């Protein structure tokens, strides 16, 4: 008797089967609510939302990335109050701290989406290789560089660590972990650009120093994954998307997860979830909130994460305690690691998230490639740290 549109990006037969059943069960529990789903390929999702927004035909609820949620919120397309009500109904305390932080509004007072899944990035490492060489899990800059130096032998094409050096967003993400571990953020709480600072110069010089022990040339996603999977490096910076490869081709019990920690820990992460379109009628808004809260329950989050592409991680603390997650055979093969990965969401730090505020200005800096170019030129280009900081600072202002 009340119909709401759910625009999601699970178009594969197996994932659509799961979503049909989630919706069907929800509709049995809420017989006055009907879900009209709009399955759209993830590749095609965001630009269709652009058209729908222009024509005032947004669906009630949308599966969106956290970064696209920011763009919609800038255009005031999202009902923050409805989103916040769902999160508070579940309970803020049930979410890993970084998961709710990543979806905080620009003024830190509300939320732009209800998170359902996420992925983190850190330094994956071969546990036996480091142990054999006499190393425990590296944490601070000195330990990371110490392991990397020991495992570098250029004549043999062995390198100590695979870190991104290309002009790509991955380079910004990996560098940001070292920068933020030194309390260096590209923006301050007021939105001022803070690139050319002493703490950022320290991190950029260190990233340059560390790149002496990574593969020569330009390293991006393919170079890093290849080097880790074939044993060229014992350490590699990569999202949790590396884990399906380890399961299929490696030893899930021989992989550890190290987090850069100098002045503080900095886990890079992102989150996806459900947002609620602004301007919904009363009964439609109440039905959407119920639907989002339904999918946000731990037992349905577990299903969502388990059907999501490999390496997807839960953002609610209770998912790792759900039976279907605990007893999943892929999860099982990784031992204690999945609990450790999930818990790393408590230490998320990303450029532009400052004091529980996600500043939308950061999206433009990332889009323009300023940080990636700065990292690319100091590493691959052998450029000067000081000059590249100044150039990046000036360009980030001109936007």
């Amino acid at each position: 008797e009340v119909t709401i549109e759910f625009m999601h990006s699970s178009v594969e037969k197996e994932r659509l089967d799961v979503i049909n059943k989630l919706i069907a069960d929800f509709e049995k529990e809420n017989p006055t609510i009907k879900i009209k789903q709009i399955p759209v390929e993830e590749d095609a999702f965001n630009t269709k939302v652009v058209t729908l927004a222009r024509s005032g035909k947004l669906p009630a609820v949308m599966e969106v990335s956290q970064d696209f949620a920011k763009v919609m919120d800038k255009d005031e397309l999202i009902d923050q109050d409805a989103v916040k009500e769902v999160i508070d109904s579940v309970g803020e305390d049930k979410y890993y701290e970084g998961a709710t932080n990543l979806v905080r509004s620009e003024d830190g007072k509300s939320y732009i989406a209800a998170p359902l899944s996420g992925w983190v990035q850190g330094i994956w490492y071969n546990k036996k290789a480091l142990a054999d060489a006499g190393f425990e899990e590296p944490k601070n800059w000195a330990d990371i560089e110490k392991v990397a130096k020991k495992f570098t032998n250029k004549a043999d094409k062995k390198y100590g660590i695979a870190i991104p050096t290309a002009e790509s967003t991955m380079s910004e993400q990996a560098f940001s972990q070292f920068a933020l571990s030194n309390k260096a953020n590209v923006l301050d709480a007021k939105g001022n650009v803070t690139i050319d600072t002493p703490e950022m110069k320290e991190a950029l010089q260190y990233y340059k120093d560390l790149s002496a022990y990574t593969m020569p040339g330009s390293n991006d996603v393919t170079e890093i994954k290849d080097a880790f999977m074939n044993g060229t490096v014992p350490m590699a910076m990569y999202s949790t998307y590396i884990l399906p490869s380890v399961y299929e081709e490696g030893d899930p019990k021989n992989i550890g997860f190290a987090i850069p920690e100098e002045k503080e820990k900095a886990v890079y992460g992102t989150v996806s979830g459900l947002t609620i379109s602004a301007g919904l009628d009363d009964e439609q808004k109440k039905a959407t909130k119920k639907f989002v809260e339904y999918l946000s329950q731990p037992e349905n989050m577990a299903t969502w994460v388990l059907m999501s592409p490999g390496g997807a991680q839960p953002v609610n603390k209770e998912v790792v305690e759900q039976k279907a997650y605990k007893e999943n055979e892929v999860i099982k093969s990784f031992g204690d690691l999945p609990n450790e990965i999930a818990a790393s969401f408590n230490d998320i730090q990303v450029f532009g998230l400052v004091d529980g505020k996600n500043l939308t200005k950061m999206g433009d800096i990332t889009s323009s490639g300023i940080i990636a170019q700065m990292v690319n030129n100091v590493t691959v280009g052998g450029g000067d740290v000081s000059a590249d900081l100044k150039a990046a600072q000036k360009k980030a202002e001109e936007g």
